[PDB]
């Protein structure tokens, strides 16, 4: 091809012959090109993330798709797919394929298409060259078929701030915020049924970028992540508390925006000079439409206050319904694991109260 750069990921095949050289974080850009290319130490690993959820009848769709180096030895490259539909049914497959290929074209386009040739099977996701729109494609026969379309949101981009989250990972929001459709045919098990998912309407999501050097044990012992467009705000938390014997502080990489304006960048999550977050969990049971993870947290949400004579913008977040518990730890009265969240949100200013729902994640390692 002509005018084209690929970084080709094939399982049992040496990648120290790609011609595209590794890049940390470039200020300003999506960062969607990957980052280790011909070379990639044994626990790194690169995240493309894309979700949607909507506020008319509060259906999910959740897509993880990873390259690791682990992969690049044994089993192939995970891509995760999780739905939940209106009713709180829920949907989810971790596909491995051996094939990762990511492309910039000649239009400035940036093409990943995960793929196995033997079963004529793939999962690509697109992303124009200026961020205004994604799309995906979902071709893996008597498993998934269908697609995924965001369309960027008028406003700020956010990508002209920091993508350190702790001193290890970066976590790049090429898509803060977006309205989102998907159509996808959902196969059973056995692969003999299927069934529509149509993600509803009043939906929003958007797209993020990850990618770390150490696996995230080393990282970080728990995690939460929100996404929501609450009215005028939409915002983006991702908040870690460092591993298992660090005198570090939490790091989070927490956005707000309002009626797209950007209004708060924090880098740093506090309590009680630079924007700040705080982020504090809650137990009590108010009202009847509550749920928690199936693990050691029994947290039913959380209070979400941003800090600017500076603004003060506060949000409760609910946990209403599960789109997903895995496990990451045996069994037990003190099992750790990850749940997914459709989290109902309340709040803003002094005075305010904007509904709105969101993805939420909690991770805790054992
Ligand atoms: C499969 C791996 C994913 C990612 C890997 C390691 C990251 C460590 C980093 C320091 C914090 C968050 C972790 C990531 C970003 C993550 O948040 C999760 C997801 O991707 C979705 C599904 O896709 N999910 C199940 C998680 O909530």
């Amino acid at each position: 091809m002509s005018n084209v750069t690929v970084s080709a990921f094939t399982v049992d095949k040496s990648i120290s012959e790609e011609h595209v050289l590794p890049s940390s974080f470039i200020p300003g850009s999506g960062n969607i090109f990957p980052k280790f290319t011909s070379a990639i130490p044994k626990t790194a690993w690169e995240l493309w993330y894309f979700d949607g959820i909507s506020k008319d009848d509060k259906s999910s769709i959740v897509i993880g798709v990873t390259r690791n180096a682990e992969g690049l030895k044994h089993g192939g490259f995970k891509v995760q797919v999780f739905v939940i539909w209106a009713d709180e049914r829920t949907w989810h497959r971790d596909l491995f394929f051996p094939e990762s290929v990511v492309s910039i074209n000649e239009s400035g386009v940036t093409d990943g298409i995960w793929k196995d040739a033997t079963s004529n099977s793939s999962i690509s996701f697109s992303c124009a060259g200026d961020l205004s729109k994604a799309s995906l494609v979902f071709d893996v026969p008597g498993v998934v078929q269908g697609d995924m379309h965001l369309e960027a949101l008028p406003g700020d981009t956010g990508l002209d701030t920091d993508a350190r989250l702790g001193p290890s990972v970066y976590y790049v929001r090429p898509i803060g915020r977006a309205s989102v459709k998907a159509q996808l045919s959902l196969y059973s098990s056995d692969a003999t049924a299927a069934e529509q998912f149509s993600l509803g309407t009043s939906a929003n999501g958007g797209m993020d970028r990850v990618w770390s050097p150490l696996s995230w044990p080393q990282v970080m012992t728990e995690s939460y992540y929100l996404r929501t467009q609450v009215g005028p705000y939409a915002m983006q938390i991702m908040r870690i508390f460092p591993p298992a014997g660090s005198e570090d502080q939490p790091s989070t990489m927490a956005r707000l925006y309002r009626e797209g304006q950007l209004v708060c960048v924090a880098q740093h999550v506090v309590t009680r000079t630079h924007d700040s977050l705080i982020l504090s969990k809650q137990d009590n049971s108010d009202s009847e439409d509550v749920v928690t993870g199936g693990y050691r947290d029994k947290n039913t949400g959380y209070t979400v206050e941003f800090v600017e004579e500076g603004q003060r913008w506060k949000f409760q977040v609910r946990h209403e319904r599960i789109i997903w518990n895995t496990p990451t730890s045996r069994p037990g009265p003190d099992a750790t694991g990850n749940t997914g969240f459709v989290e109902v949100l309340c709040g803003g200013t002094i005075g305010e109260s904007y509904e709105g729902v969101g993805t939420g994640g909690q991770c805790e390692l054992s």
